[PDB]
């Protein structure tokens, strides 16, 4: 009876018994044979394979906290990146080149098979990749995290650059399955929606409730070799499936078959503000979760265990909830909701636990931008929320009149509920008030969330606010993405920096050594053929390799300046012309990200990077002296081999515009000079870089908040600035479209007229600086100089390190660096 | 490419290497563990592990037909009542030894994880049984045959009588899975509803359709310890949509989000009338198959002996398909569709094929109930079918004229097009037309089609004429379900007889051996016990194992006379109570049907037997010598549990109204004795047995007829049987509901003044048998030396027998019972 135990089931390290593995799934799984299989047959057969072999180690990983019972800490995100998970299983649990001989014995490539592997889009950039890279850093750091998101049947769309323009042809990514999660059919749990409240003798009940049934996907998410492999739980959408008519409620019109895809569409559609489903959705991915986090702290051991009638006494002893964002903020009013109501815990004692259980990480700059919710939206899908968020709130108002007696203009200024045209909750004062800590995701920008965005919260819980500076992680972001260059380092420093950084600050040392500097620049000019080659297979080009390899790889929007860029390398395409011999060192410039739908300038902006590629790749005037790619798609498979040919990473964004930076961490790292306007997080990178290393143009924070205060107006640049006044010109009289001359037109009355972000005005500083860039470029070795004082730096921009950081001031609990045995 | 081999992984009879697998289904391809795993979790990984012995049997046997290359033959039906796998693909495969003995050291009682598979709910009654036993015999046989039905996601109800009526049930049986079908979404085609058919060039075509996708899912099929494996290939309608902005359609108005449930639902169900739902269903299973069958016949093997066409010359040779019903019917003009419109064949090369390649069974014989379909619903989803079906009925009637020159109501009668109120087309003259063989299901049936329901069609066409009797299989209906039965049986004449059942007549000379006489009736015994244990636990109220087991478990139906059973019940319920003093010969008889929604004259005799066993089983006067039980929810599985433990078989239908049985062939065979009208099924199951050992009885056909010239008037019975009029006061006072008199007043009404199935007039005679029934069961001795007598003469109902005829007579291909070797 005991004897159905993890024993027997796979002979690791060798390449013979995985190869007797990828036989097995080949046929009794997939039902394939070898003269029928498939490329993407093979890479299932091999996913299962590498598949087994996490899933042993996450039983007793998982048996290890029944036992041990830790504080579970889950982190909750509608929004989570992790892109393609063969190869960093392979490595995070060795099988890799014992994987590759296995499947070359056997006639394959693992790395063909690699790329058969669509990404798991559950993102969109650096709210889902930070913390798809916070799951890898608290799975090696031994800690009990869990992460609970949505999983999306589609995910964000797929970008293709037609006409030069970006049409948004969907991704149905587990179309062909998904070899690495688990449905859960059994632990499904309802998700009620819409219905009333109604009070009793003791509480309130909110009754005659739409249903929307939450059925859970188990991906694992492993931890760098000790052997701790964790859940990631991501919730599905049923509707009940009771339809046809039960409840004999169609009877008289079916049309409530409009439920079926307005509920189960919660799960099909990540968004890339006014919006019913995006709040269904948000209250849809705190529901179920919180009610699987009440399972293991009452079932789960305390099943059977009490004192106190398993009261929550000892909940935040065992559990802690991370709001990553204010998209989680449902958890403060739907945790009181089930202490108070469905258990019976007093306002006040159940309030206890509610915020010694939550804290939050803030991502914006912006109080503009800081979700609020319509008081209609709430009331009407959520009215026991929409009750106990007002409760909470004089609850709070009174506890701030306490601490400021008289002083009114405080209490609309902490409130919960905003008022005038359109009464809206603020969500992200919802969250300060029921969370035990705040933290800023840069260090400056903690300063501004106690200077200028929630002031009053800083002086009355002064020490809410923590700061914690998140960073990249090692395995995906130099491992699996820069291997020849994590190869010529490991033996000089010893592999214990990849879960213990900044013992990079060794290579320091080792600058001067004229065979580290021809080292490198092999790693960089190997990478920049690859990549050079990668770039003319899937989709094509005609590059130099050798170039100066320049890539700024952000959003297309406004604030983040791809605009800047492209007058530049008008500048460029102009001066090279005007004297034809006119030397400079030719580079190769990569704009990529995706737009946004419905937004025509960040369509524009795609538009006029793909109106100069034409005129300049094809106007043989140029030659190889400059060209211009555009990355269609670019997403996290792009992530790990563009910042391979990183020369230049052009982080240029107005000054206090960024909240942080995580794209520009995994760009110091795998070799590339940051050039950019300062403020987010090209900051620290630089207090630990060196100024004289990095290559801060620009204005600042300060001198911009100076701007728009003395008249800031575009034009007089335009007079004054000479190129600047040719490139506008040649911009508006149809040199990049003889077609359609007119088309810029709107972007050169909002570069001139309308600009928010001051593009004309950091133009010259830009050059006289671009200039410093490409002058050194050729000076081709004390180049190669500070690409590794940049590399030496790092520890701090690691994730291992914000984990441990979180762990210890905000969580409690010990981190860990020790092997678990087995597998 | 060859190291990756089948070679095994089957350390096949090893109870070792799968107690080991039965632990890797459980934790690496389940991912549970002792501690989450719950019984489902266990006989999923018990189920998961045997097929693996399947699937590598599938492989092989599926290489072997590309090797070879064997004429396939498709068999289309609309219910596949599979019921039940696990047990049947573990004795057809052997393990049912070794996986008790893995279980067993296991700590799991195999027996108990058994009655957690869910019957697939891909069948409803007969015309769903026998395709799954004419798909074990079609393995048993070594025929290249395929199955091809509509993968039902929930299927038609779950009786479950509620209070005493029948509730309705939905049945997802697929909530935590199937382990058994293995879905092939690399083969989803298109099926086109609707559409114009626009003219051009050398043909037709069909512009302007609305696409559902038809996606398959494979089972298989094993065969009686002979390694083969066969397919079933059972379509999923998945709606199309990429209805989320793509066809410049959704936004505009999302009103049309109903072709996601219109799509959708041509698989939710299974039927219990004039729905385009139900022709949407039949025209899916077609379109998605044909283009299977064609691209099976492209792409295995022939073409190359591409000398002609691919050709369909010999595209009879290779494929044959099976019209179980008229319901595959449209595919006679689906394959012309294709083979016309877009092989572009000569019409007259497409009907020489059309009517080579496929076959028609039919199952009625009461015309009316031949299927008919309006022009106006053909006209509208099937535009060029309808036009195919107009110059099919216009070049069949030359043929009849020709034939029958002058006869101008031979061509109103052997027409295609057919009306009155209502143009309908008739569907089984469409078949008979198309195919080359048309055939009854039971001797007297198919002559009185060409007797009687086609004899103009046959006069015109005699040669397509054949019958083919129905049959039961030997493994699910002998062994499975009686393995006791089996074991004394196969201790005599050897096991030889499972692959051959006529050897079931050897036992003939074993009749007077009075060891095998007590040595049988022993069998029947626990037989009688495992199951009567089945009742006060699943169920409950009395059972008394001695007494003579009585069921009658058909569906609930006024033709099949559940009636006359409820008044031969009270008949012998008052025979009891006027006079306790007697001896009877106790009995329990149990009724058991799905009644079917919507016939309410089913509904209210199934609250007949839920109000006869309140008032019996509760009546302390008579203690045990009655009871009355009403099995709920009939289904393959409590068939396996019910035949198995009968005495009595009770078939009690009206003369002339059943074609073959099916039903009667698993109780003759599991040694029950049939009482029963000479009707159809009970006809050549009496030839066999002689009708001594048999309880033949009443109204005859011309019996029938004789009556239905001078007419029925039940009052002359009524006051000429004064046991009868005795119970129909019972009734019409109330008896059997005392708080609603009234209630079953219409079954009297019905019965008196307008029964069209002549209860009354059958039963003074059925009564004057029940009793001599009595008389030869208080004779155990006797009983079992007639219940020999049925066992060995039953033989001639193995499907082994009536495939044994259609492949050797219609399908061309010849019986095989060879073994493959297959690792």
């Amino acid at each position: 009876r005991k004897q159905i135990s993890v024993r027997g089931l796979a002979g690791v390290e060798n390449v013979t018994e995985l190869k007797k593995n990828f036989n097995r799934h080949l046929h009794f799984t997939l039902v394939k044979d070898r003269n029928v299989a498939t490329p993407r047959d093979y890479y299932f057969a091999l996913a299962h394979t590498v598949r087994d072999h996490l899933v042993g180690r996450w039983i007793r990983t998982q048996q290890h906290y029944y036992e041990k019972d830790p504080k579970r800490i889950y982190y909750l995100s509608l929004e989570f990146y992790m892109g393609r998970t063969l190869q960093n299983t392979m490595v995070n649990l060795a099988l890799e080149n014992a994987c590759d001989e296995a499947t070359y014995q056997l006639g394959l490539d693992m790395e063909e098979l690699e790329e058969i592997e669509e990404d798991a889009g559950l993102g969109n950039g650096g709210l889902g990749r930070l913390a798809a890279c916070f799951l890898d850093s608290m799975a090696t750091l031994g800690l009990a995290a869990y992460g609970y998101g949505i999983r999306y049947e589609f995910g964000i769309f797929n970008q293709k650059i037609c006409g030069g323009w970006q049409m948004e042809e969907a991704d149905d990514w587990l179309r062909y399955g998904n070899p690495w999660e688990k449905a859960r059919p059994e632990f499904t749990l309802p998700v009620h929606f819409y219905g009333r409240v109604e009070h009793t003798s003791q509480g309130a009940k909110w009754v005659d409730t739409q249903v929307v049934l939450a059925m859970p996907y188990d991906t694992p998410v492993p931890g760098y070799r000790n052997n701790v492999v964790n859940t990631m739980r991501l919730w599905s959408a049923k509707a009940p499936n009771d339809f046809n008519l039960k409840d004999f409620n169609v009877g008289g019109y079916i049309q409530a078959v409009l439920d079926r895809n307005l509920a189960e569409n919660i799960s099909r559609v990540l968004y890339p503000e006014g919006k019913e489903l995006r709040l269904k959705q948000e209250y849809f991915v705190v529901a179920a979760t919180l009610q699987d986090i009440i399972r293991r702290f009452k079932s789960s051991k305390f099943g059977c265990r009490d004192p106190v009638r398993t009261n929550f006494d000892a909940f935040p002893d065992k559990v802690a909830i991370q709001l990553n964002d204010t998209h989680p903020s449902l958890a403060i009013p739907e945790l009181m909701r089930v202490l108070v109501d469905l258990e019976r815990l007093d306002w006040d004692k159940a309030w206890e636990v509610t915020v010694k259980t939550c804290a939050y990480t803030n991502h914006t700059v912006i109080p503009e931008a800081l979700e609020r919710w319509p008081v209609h939206l709430l009331e009407t899908l959520l009215p026991r929320h929409l009750q106990i968020i007002y409760e909470i709130n004089q609850r709070f108002l009174n506890r701030v009149a306490a601490a400021f007696p008289g002083d009114v203009d405080r209490l609309r200024r902490m409130s919960l509920v905003e008022e005038g045209a359109v009464k809206r909750i603020n969500m992200a004062h919802l969250c300060i008030a029921g969370s035990h800590a705040v933290n800023g995701v840069a260090r400056i920008h903690s300063e501004i969330l106690k200077k200028t965005i929630f002031k009053d919260f800083y002086e009355l819980e002064p020490h809410k606010f923590q700061n914690k500076t998140n960073g990249i992680t090692p395995r995906r972001w130099l491992v699996l993405c820069n291997p020849g260059l994590a190869e010529i380092i490991a033996e000089r420093i010893g592999e214990e920096y990849i879960s213990d950084l900044d013992q990079l600050r060794k290579l320091l040392s080792y600058v001067d050594d004229e065979a580290f500097i021809r080292d490198v620049a092999k790693v960089k000019q190997e990478n920049k053929l690859k990549f050079a080659a990668y770039l003319e297979r899937e989709y094509k080009v005609h590059i130099n390799p050798n170039s100066l390899f320049d890539v700024q790889v952000k959003r297309i929007h406004e604030y983040k300046r791809q605009l800047l860029n492209c007058l530049h390398v008008i500048t460029l395409y102009n001066r090279i012309k005007k004297e034809p011999n006119k030397f400079v060192v030719p580079r190769t410039v990569m704009i990529g990200g995706k737009a946004a739908p419905g937004y025509h300038m960040a369509k524009m902006i795609i538009k006029l990077i793909t109106a100069i590629g034409d005129v300049v790749n094809h106007d043989p005037v140029v030659g190889d002296r400059l060209r211009v790619i555009f990355l269609e798609n670019y997403r996290v498979s792009l992530a790990e081999k563009v910042i391979p040919a990183a020369d230049l990473s052009e982080q240029i964004s107005t000054a206090g515009t960024e909240a942080s930076g995580t794209g520009n961490m995994k760009f110091m790292l795998n070799g590339a000079l940051t050039i950019g306007t300062m403020d987010g997080a090209n900051v620290e990178m630089a207090e630990e870089a060196g100024e004289e290393n990095f290559f801060i143009f620009g204005m600042r924070v300060e001198d911009v908040d100076r701007l728009d205060q003395r008249g800031y107006n575009a034009q007089e640049y335009y007079d004054r600035i000479p190129e600047l006044r040719q490139i506008i010109e040649q911009l508006s009289s149809g040199f990049f479209s003889p077609k359609q001359p007119d088309l810029f037109k709107d972007i050169v009355n909002m570069l001139m007229h309308h600009d928010r972000f001051k593009v004309f005005a950091d133009y010259e500083e830009y050059v006289k600086c671009q200039e410093r860039v490409s002058a050194l470029y050729k000076n081709p070795r004390e180049w190669t100089r500070m690409v590794i004082r940049n590399i030496a730096t790092s520890g701090k921009f690691s994730s291992d390190r914000t984990i441990a950081q979180y762990a210890r001031e905000i969580w409690g609990v010990e981190p860990s660096r020790q092997r678990l045995p087995a597998p």
